[PDB]
């Protein structure tokens, strides 16, 4: 052993957005190791106190770090409505880190899960 490996993780642990922000942006980071490799990482949302379909969009997919890339941005739609609510949150999970051919070259780091605070923008 004694060789460094790439680490995948969110740039921040918590993100924020007004309910009228349209979409919230999370940044996935890839650090160290051999950056000439192609690395795949899956992402996926989960409900907290905010619910998919009424507060945000169920969003999922896969990010691909091409050689030399150290940062990838992802978007989650925020559903704006006209009703009063508490400030809520949902989760976004990284998983399934794989290296491409042509798994300790690349690993999931910490934080592999980010939280998203949605501030309500309505009165009552
Ligand atoms: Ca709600
Ligand atoms: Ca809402
Ligand atoms: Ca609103
Ligand atoms: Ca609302």
């Amino acid at each position: 052993h004694g060789i460094p490996v790439s680490k995948i993780f969110f740039e921040q642990g918590t993100y924020q957005c007004l309910e009228n922000c349209g979409t919230v942006a999370l940044t996935i980071i890839r650090r160290g190791g051999d950056l000439t490799n192609t690395v795949f990482v899956d992402f996926r949302t989960e409900d907290g106190t905010a619910n998919a379909g009424s507060d945000y969009e169920f969003t999922e997919g896969t990010v691909v770090f091409k050689p030399g890339e150290t940062q990838k941005e992802i978007r989650v739609g925020i559903i704006d409505d006209d009703i009063f609510e508490e400030d809520e949150n949902f989760l976004v999970h990284l998983s399934n880190v794989k290296v491409s051919s042509e798994s300790a070259l690349a690993c999931l780091g910490s934080p592999s899960t980010a939280t998203v605070t949605i501030f309500d923008d309505d009165h009552a």
